[PDB]
This record gives C-alpha cells, sequence and structure tokens, in this order.
C-alpha cells in the first residue's frame, strides 16, 4: 500500500515531491535519490496529467467561489 | 508549523490536494472543505507557479538519465 507506508511507484515520488516543493523547502533525499529512477517518459506523462488536473483545479476554485455570479 | 502539523497555507492546501489527487483515490473531506477557501487568485498564482515547478522537474529527470548521452 503505496499511500499507507508513503512509499508508491514513481507516479507517487513525483507526488510526494510536489508536494514537499509546496509544502517544504527541502524534499528528503530518498525522493531525490528515487526521483533519478523516474522513468523520464512516464514523467513526461504524469506531468502532462498532473499540469490537466491542476487546470481542472484552477477551473473548479474558480467555481467554487463562483467569481462571486450572485 | 504548517509543514509539521500538515496544515499550511492555501497553498499548502493545493500541494496536499494534488498529493492525494496522485497518491489516492480520494483527498480528506478537511482539505476538499478548505479547498473552496482558497482565494481564486491566489491559486491561479499557485496553478502557474505549480505547472513551473513541475515543467523544471520534467526537465531535470530528463538531465538525470541525460537521455543516455553516454
Amino acid at each position: 500500500a503505496g499511500l499507507l507506508l508513503g512509499h508508491g511507484p514513481i507516479r507517487m515520488v513525483l507526488a510526494i515531491l510536489a508536494f514537499l516543493r509546496f509544502t517544504a523547502i527541502k524534499p528528503s533525499l530518498g525522493l531525490i535519490n528515487r526521483w533519478g529512477s523516474v522513468g523520464k517518459k512516464e514523467a513526461m506523462e504524469i506531468i502532462k496529467k498532473f499540469k490537466k488536473d491542476l487546470a481542472a483545479m484552477l477551473r473548479i476554485i474558480n467555481a467554487r467561489k463562483e467569481k462571486k455570479r450572485r
């Protein structure tokens, strides 16, 4: 259970990395050591889908306060 | 200490959200409840810088295995 042990696949590695990027100033060297172990092809896919989730995230944040329609 | 208590500002909220997006299938409702509390202006800024960090991340992953120069 990657979510439970905090050690998922390379996809979760980048997730934890971004976590430690916006929650911290210095990511843990364990993630950094496994960082270069991420297949850059998968990384390309991850980053693509990541930006897509962020784009949706942004959109929904806007819709959360609905840009004050009312 | 937002990093220690796992409760930083709205910037860290989105960070934890993305974490729970790529590490989990269902984010915790606490984050979801504070999600709409994120200033969508700040969100725009966060998401922008987030994609920038991801772009750099990708680039460095490529440079980690250096696309097999050698």
